[PDB]
């Protein structure tokens, strides 16, 4: 193996890794060290547990926060150069180096053994942190959560006499280090150790062929797209529109719906865009598909005057889902400057609620074609799971995602001032937050926002660590205080030892 | 390794196998074979050989027509397996499978090494295709052509026997085969055999550091984004902006301008999306980058009475080719239909051409946002190199560019029509295409058009091959006869054995 690299400020290349998907956050490491191998791995966390120096690791670079880029961070591990993605016919399972993407691992499982597993549709993500915090996307409904076929994790781990070790952990019975296996089943990255691969694999998998080793996802999808033009709306037709949408996805989030392979996601786009737009799939192989997805589209339309456009169209399972996805280059993701929000729901929002979201969404003092909130359909086979037996909170019906992205730093106050009122008018009686309660089920830590632990905007008494993990984090404490007990790893919001 | 892949029409693989870039072409093989390693590749051809199938060859699925997909090929070896990059010591070189993406070539070359090789901006082109047609980009002005960089590659071949084996052919002077080398650094794909790899170096570089092996990049551009708005956009405006670009760019398009390093690109679409757009970028450390990129844009819109709406920015060279990269996932790139169109030129479009060009663009019974003709700055360092020591016709100065996208194949025959029409009133002087002359070099042949074949449209009286090869098709002509002469890989236009 050629040795690792080290990029240091004075080397063309630290400006380039010093910046990733968000571009508020600018790293300023001592270096970059970008290792090839896992014993490479281990000789990076080495040399900075030696000496006392605050190591993060980068395998996509797609965190909504500062945890790998604070100003404090003097090594960052770039993981960008293992990104191996194999059968590893040993263990019986898909080995996945972590700083393999998204969009790559799916082309390689798909064409070259026809299988997948359901992770995100954004393509530049990287498995690193998308998988240990719980990874979902538009196959959740059939397929749960990433983590579901987590088999196997591979991470370097620095011990309380700063000795570094790569440790296996498997979730197998009997595996003397399942606790760290669970704790990367939504514990969240950058809080245990550097994983360096991740071994994928159903539980109930027959025999040991790779085709047989993660599902076939069905081989092709009805597909519909819907735009609402904002020209045409009204506040009355907006409540109605999104209550429809809700009311229906509540109606059918369990895997006994007739309905539960239909899967849509609903973009509430800030006015400034033009339009609200919604994607919907179902696979074809479900009886009446077609015309399930007929009905969706109907019921979303009763009583709501804008008649959207719509096109229909049928395709094979690999290219919907890069229909769908978000690009990793063009002027969406290159030198974006982000702030992201994250909600859960097991209920609908109410008519007020949503009458304070129109309000936001249709201010015509902003100006902001990349702000939007997000209804995203959930449930289903995610919901199966005895939820003791994964780090990920489980329950919610509908995921909710809020989003500004803009390229000037002179307006940094005002998306900011933008997203955090909207959130806040829309959870004003619990604090301004999604407390976990009987509508909302908390956050998702892979969209994590630090103004959960600002006072001036989390009122409600409930710290952030309860609205990411629920009953999860304590166990999660004792996890962390057994496997990174100096507290090496960390951000501001890691598990904190207890 | 693996066994190679067979996908038939039973498996659920085949339709997706069956999509490239272009909705258009849908491909019907017998099968796909997905080899990975050379010897794999070998069986492949050899199988197709002994019965006589039409066998044709995919990377990266980006061709503009027909030629992998028509329908009458039975056998379809797809190399998106085979996409490893790395440093080979032995020769000295960077190793480029031809399943690779330029995409992918960019990230792990310029992060592991800090070097680059002119390509193009498009994500997921396929080296197989993209360098042996002659690639260029936007650093091509100050580095040349990818070609330019070939020092060897790989080939599996056919002789008149039927007996299928594999010659590595070398940029070398004493290289037996140096005619195949020179017949890949611009005969385009699908002609001599499969390319299963190619080799990259600089012709002039020292010692055996992959570090300066290959350029490094400039490290910073500076960047400008400008669109005008079509809202009153007239005749007048249209003529003068581009003759104002072309002026500008035919002034400074050798390597003795202090501007060469500056590189830009005007999208003109149809009045249907809104804007006319472009893009420029010029690195930071040439003497006073930042005010050169101020007078090209005074000079653009000097007396043109539509304000253009401006952004500048600074950023490192890959975030800059991120940037203005096309996206290999999104509505833009999936399940689309296209139509594309080329012509070069050595001097000016004429007064009357651009009326002609403003009058289809401005056409009010038509729609399609999609609908675009480019003006691309070429030239620079291309031109230094003689056009006899590669395949690639140069003498351009600046590269067309035209283009329809839609979804719709109830739509074809008005934007066939469209496409057709425009690019013919252009050339209205010259029967209806680009001849090499005194203002036009031709066309680009991974930019191929049929079209040109077709007496309906191409009533000039030159070939095809004239307009994308000119002087060298008789050598390409003759090396495809020495090593190809059954003509097992053939297509609409390919090399013609004599
Ligand atoms: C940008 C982006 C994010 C998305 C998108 N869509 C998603 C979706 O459809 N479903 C999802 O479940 N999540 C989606 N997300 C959110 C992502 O899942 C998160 O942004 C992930 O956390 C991103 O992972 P990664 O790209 O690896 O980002 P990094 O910034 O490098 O790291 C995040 C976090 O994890 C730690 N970490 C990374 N790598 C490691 C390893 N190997 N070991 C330990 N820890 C690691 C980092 O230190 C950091 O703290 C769609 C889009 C466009
Ligand atoms: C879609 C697309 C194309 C682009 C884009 N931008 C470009 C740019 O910025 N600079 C360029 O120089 N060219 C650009 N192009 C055009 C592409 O260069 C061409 O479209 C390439 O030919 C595409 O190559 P590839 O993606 O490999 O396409 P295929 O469809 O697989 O094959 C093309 C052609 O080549 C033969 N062939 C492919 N692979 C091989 C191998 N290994 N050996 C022999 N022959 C091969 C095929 O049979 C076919 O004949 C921007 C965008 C978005
Ligand atoms: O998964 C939805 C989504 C879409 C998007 O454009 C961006 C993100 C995102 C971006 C940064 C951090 C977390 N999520 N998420
Ligand atoms: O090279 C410019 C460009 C832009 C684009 O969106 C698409 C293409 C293209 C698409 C198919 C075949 C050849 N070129 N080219």
């Amino acid at each position: 193996t050629r040795a690792a690299v080290t990029v240091k400020p004075d080397d063309h290349r630290y400006d380039l890794l010093a910046r990733a998907d968000n571009y508020r956050f600018v790293a300023q490491p001592e270096y970059f060290r970008l290792p090839y191998s896992t014993a490479q791995v281990v000789e990076a966390v080495s040399e900075a547990v030696a000496a006392g120096k605050r190591l993060t690791v980068r395998s996509g670079g797609h965190c909504g926060e500062a945890f790998v880029a604070s100003p404090d961070v003097d090594v960052i591990v770039d993981l960008s150069s293992m990104s191996h993605v194999g059968y590893d016919e040993e263990r019986g399972a898909f080995e996945v180096e972590a700083g393999a993407t998204v969009g790559q691992i799916y082309r390689v499982l798909y064409k070259n053994y026809g299988v997948t597993f359901p992770g995100g549709f954004c393509m530049g993500v990287g498995a690193g942190g998308h998988i240990s915090g719980g990874g979902y996307g538009p196959l959740s409904r059939l397929l749960g959560l990433t983590v579901d076929y987590l088999h196997a994790v591979e991470v370097v781990v620095v011990d309380a006499e700063g000795v570094v070790s790569t440790v296996v952990a498997t979730r197998e019975e009997d595996d003397p280090n399942r606790d760290l296996w669970w704790a990367h089943t939504g514990g969240g990255g950058g809080n245990f150790g550097v994983i360096t691969r991740y071994w994928l694999r159903s539980p109930d998998a027959v025999g040991d062929a790779p085709e047989e080793a993660l599902p076939r996802p069905p081989a092709s999808f009805h597909v519909a797209r819907v735009s609402w033009s904002w020209a045409e709306l009204t506040e009355a037709d907006y409540v109605r529109l999104v209550s429809n949408f809700l009311d229906w996805q509540l109606r059918n989030c369990t895997v006994d719906s007739p309905n539960i392979g239909l899967y849509a996601l609903l973009e509430c786009f800030h006015r400034s865009a033009g339009h609200l737009a919604m994607h919907a799939q179902i696979p074809v192989d479900v009886p009446d598909a077609e015309e399930r997805m007929s009905w969706f589209l109907a019921e979303l339309n009763e009583g709501v005057a804008v008649a959207p456009s719509l096109t229909r169209r049928r395709l094979p399972w690999l290219a919907t889902s890069q229909l769908l996805a978000i690009p990793d280059v063009g002027p969406g993701a290159i030198g974006v400057r982000r702030k992201v929000k994250s909600a859960d729901l097991r209920g609908p929002h109410t008519r007020e609620q949503l009458a304070a979201a129109y309000r936001h969404l249709s201010r015509a003092d902003y100006h902001c074609p990349s702000a939007a909130m997000e209804y995203i359909a959930y449930g289903g086979r995610v919901n199966t799971v005895d939820p003791a037996a994964t780090a990920v909170p489980r329950g919610a019906s509908l995921k909710t995602f809020y989003m500004v992205a803009w390229t000037d730093p002179d307006e940094d106050e005002e998306h900011l001032r933008w997203i955090r009122e909207i959130y806040r008018d829309i959870h004003s009686a619990t604090g301004g937050v999604p407390t976990p309660d009987e509508v909302n089920t908390g956050a998702y830590i892979n969209y994590p926002d630090i103004d959960l632990a600002d006072p001036e905007w989390n009122t409600s008494g409930v710290p952030w660590h309860t609205i990411y993990y629920g009953d999860n984090y304590p166990r999660l404490q004792e996890i962390k205080s057994r496997w990174d007990p100096r507290n090496v790893f960390r951000h501001a919001f890691s598990i904190r030892p207890r």
